[PDB]
DNA sequence: TCGGACAAAATGTTCT
DNA sequence: AAGAACATTTTGTCCG
């Protein structure tokens, strides 16, 4: 299947959302360095299995509008 | 003549002919030596600031070039 | 599914 | 100034 955000091929459902293994650990890193990315360009930048190394901010913007949360099994089990 | 031409962090010389950082300076040498077959994730005009210069190679290149950097500045120079 | 360990890629600094 | 070595950061895969 298709990872959700980049749109590379998806591993699992992690952190509630389809996505590839590289994003599931951007995802977990992201959230716990608590960093503050800023985007270069527009805020909508492209990120596909090429680019989306490009845009930090951009990626995790979109790992959190699909609804990623490091919590999701916590809160499914629920 | 004070701050990186490509970047706007202190620059640290007049390298490949411009005046750059030390960052820019080795990231345009492996560039030209190299390959730098970069995509843009936005619109090919990305800031590039000492933050954002990592975000998107492509455009931090092209700043390079559109300074006018070049491996030869110093034969050139002669 | 999740995350530790390891590895690769990409970037940056020292040069006593 | 330019470049090799060294070093760090950022990203991605392998395992369990
Ligand atoms: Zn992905
Ligand atoms: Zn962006
Ligand atoms: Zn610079
Ligand atoms: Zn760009």
């Amino acid at each position: 299947h298709m990872c959700l955000v980049c749109s590379d091929e998806a591993s699992g459902c992690h952190y509630g959302v389809l996505t590839c293994g590289s994003c599931k650990v951007f995802f977990k890193r992201a959230v716990e360095g608590q960093h503050n990315y800023l985007c270069a360009g527009r805020n909508d930048c492209i990120i596909d299995k090429i680019r989306r190394k490009n845009c930090p901010a951009c990626r995790y913007r979109k790992c959190l509008q699909a609804g990623m949360n490091l919590e999701a099994r916590k809160t499914k089990k629920k």
